[PDB]
C-alpha cells in the first residue's frame, strides 16, 4: 500500500498534541509498506518553531498486529480502517514527560472526508473518549514542501 498520501484528520484527548505547534500535528507525504508490512516508512512534516520539520520513520509490526514507531515519544498504533483511497490509525503516544496522548489520524489520496465518513470518524472518537472538538482538519492548512 505504497504512495504519496496526505492527512485528512487527527484527534487527540489532549487536543494541543494536534494544534498548530504541536509534534502530532503530523502532514503526511509518504507511507510506503515493505513485502509483508511488518515495516512501514513514513515520509511526513510537522510545523515547529516556525519550521517545517521534515521525518521519515518506520513503523515495524508487533506479535499482535500493532504497530511501534518512535516519533516525539513512543508510539503504539493499530490500523484502525483500510480503504483504496483512505486509512486510519490510532495511536497512544507516551512524549517525555509521559503524558499519554491517545487518538485517532486519517490517511487519504483526498483533502476531505464526505459527510457520512465525517458523522463515522466524530462516532469513533466520542466512542474511544476522543471529544467531536478534538478533531482537527488539515486541510488546507499545509504550508510545508516535499525537500
Amino acid at each position: 500500500i505504497n504512495g504519496d498520501w496526505n492527512t485528512i484528520a487527527l484527534s487527540a484527548d489532549n487536543k494541543e498534541k494536534i494544534e498548530e505547534g504541536g509534534p502530532l500535528r503530523v502532514y503526511f507525504r509518504q507511507v510506503d509498506c515493505n513485502d509483508d508490512c511488518s515495516e512501514i516508512t513514513f515520509r511526513l512534516y510537522v510545523k515547529l518553531s516556525g519550521e517545517c520539520k521534515e521525518s521519515t520513520v518506520i513503523a515495524s509490526q508487533t506479535p499482535d498486529d500493532f504497530y511501534t514507531v518512535q516519533f516525539a515519544g513512543e508510539n503504539t498504533f493499530l490500523i484502525v480502517d483500510k480503504q483504496e483511497d483512505l486509512f486510519t490509525l490510532y495511536n497512544t503516544n507516551v512524549d517525555e514527560n509521559g503524558l499519554v496522548t491517545r487518538g485517532y489520524a486519517i490517511i487519504g489520496k483526498r483533502d476531505s472526508l464526505t459527510p457520512e465518513e465525517t458523522s463515522h470518524f466524530e462516532e469513533a472518537n466520542e466512542l474511544k473518549g476522543i471529544p467531536k472538538g478534538n478533531i482537527e482538519y488539515l486541510a488546507g492548512t499545509d504550508d510545508c514542501p516535499e525537500r
